């Protein structure tokens, strides 16, 4: 709905806020494509969704995919940053890991 501190680069037809609203699935119908925006200017957050075996899907951009039956597409999103995700029919799906970490290295910069 109101992003405090950037936006998406994309628009779709409807976004969904998701992780105390700091991070946004945009969702584009058309397109059959949904991206991540993070409106954190500090964290990053990894965020893996699990699809259900008649999902129809490629990863999209930096996402990876794996089988594992369901498929497990996985992405890091850097602060105000969007990436695409998937692409194509989407069945069932849940969270399977939403994280965050201060956006900085492990001595302390960034």
């Amino acid at each position: 709905v109101t992003f405090k501190n950037g936006k998406p680069t994309v628009k779709g037809t409807k976004t969904y806020p998701m992780f105390s609203n700091i991070l946004y699935r945009i969702a584009d119908t058309e397109a059959r494509r949904w991206a991540f925006y993070n409106d954190s200017k500090e964290l990053i957050i990894h965020v893996a969704v699990l699809f259900d075996y008649d999902s129809q899907i490629v990863p999209l951009g930096d996402t990876t995919a794996f089988r594992i039956g369901k498929y497990l597409c996985e992405v890091d999103v850097r602060p105000l940053e969007t990436q695409m995700f998937v692409e194509g029919s989407v069945t069932g799906w849940r969270v399977d890991t939403l994280e965050a970490r201060t956006a900085e290295d492990e001595r302390g910069y960034r």
